[PDB]
């Protein structure tokens, strides 16, 4: 199996009213360093609008020029079709605030408001924790994309 072990904690499948904020426990279990400066994340929700931003919370992976990244496609696969997500660019030079946890705000955009209560509702998510929770890409290559069933 991977060397990264990642929780997922937000709800069973509630609704959204544009203000959400999914928390997660993401620590390099098989590793004893490693470095979030190459390593991006990948989420999926149905809307229009590109979202609006987010807001922290709380963090222990150092900080840097995390990017954010929005996009749109017209394909409801289950119930998502925008896909918003962010890209750490760093964290540390030395292992320790490596592996932690990390908790953020999830402002959406008040343009196309809707409720995860749908596709949540077929995922049944939040409720497990797998080393495979969702698409992300690490030191330069995909590694996960699939939800915890």
């Amino acid at each position: 199996m991977a060397s990264i072990s990642v929780q997922y904690r937000a709800g069973d499948g509630s609704m959204n009213s544009n203000q959400i904020r999914p928390q997660l426990q993401i620590k390099n279990n098989g590793n004893t360093t490693v470095d979030l400066k190459d390593v991006t994340a990948r989420y999926w929700y149905k809307a229009k609008n590109k979202g609006q931003n987010f807001d922290c919370d709380y963090a222990q992976i150092g900080c840097g020029n995390v990017t954010h990244k929005f996009v749109t496609l017209h394909k409801p696969k289950q119930g998502a079709d925008t896909y918003l997500e962010l890209g750490f660019k760093n964290g540390t030079l030395a292992p320790g605030a490596s592996t932690g946890n990390i908790q953020l705000r999830l402002h959406n955009d008040d343009w196309s408001n809707y409720a995860q209560s749908g596709d949540y509702s077929f995922f049944k998510s939040n409720t497990f924790k797998t080393t495979k929770k969702i698409t992300l890409y690490d030191q330069g290559k995909l590694i996960w994309g699939t939800e915890p069933n």
